[PDB]
């Protein structure tokens, strides 16, 4: 009976990921990152994740993933901005920079 097995969207509960999908990129699952606005997250980062709405088509402006382009991930259902999906790299192709503190984490 794990209660921290997957991990949900903490405004309405869509299925998002799971703890066994972290993944540690450059040695560390989490990275701390501003945006041009200056707005801080902590972004953690999964192999897989579901349940997202991934808009437009990715940019590698401003990518803080070497190699990578990224695309806005909503919330599939409330639309929430849950974080990033990457693309266009190299080992691996694609991860998500997910926003940790917008996931509840939580029985499976
Ligand atoms: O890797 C990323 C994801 C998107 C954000 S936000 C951004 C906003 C305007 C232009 C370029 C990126 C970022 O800085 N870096
Ligand atoms: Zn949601």
């Amino acid at each position: 009976a794990p209660g921290a097995s997957i991990f949900r969207c903490r405004q309405c509960g869509q299925t998002i990921s799971r703890r066994d999908w972290l993944l540690p990129m450059g040695g560390d699952h989490e990275h701390v990152v501003f945006n041009p606005a200056g707005m801080i997250f902590r972004v953690w980062c999964f192999s897989l994740a579901q349940g997202l709405r991934l808009i437009g088509a990715p940019s590698g402006e401003f990518s803080w993933f070497k190699g990578y382009d990224w695309t806005i991930a909503l919330c599939g259902q409330c639309g929430s901005h849950l974080g990033w999906h990457y693309e266009g790299g190299s080992q691996p192709q694609t991860f998500f920079g997910l926003i940790k503190d917008r996931l509840a984490e939580g029985p499976a």
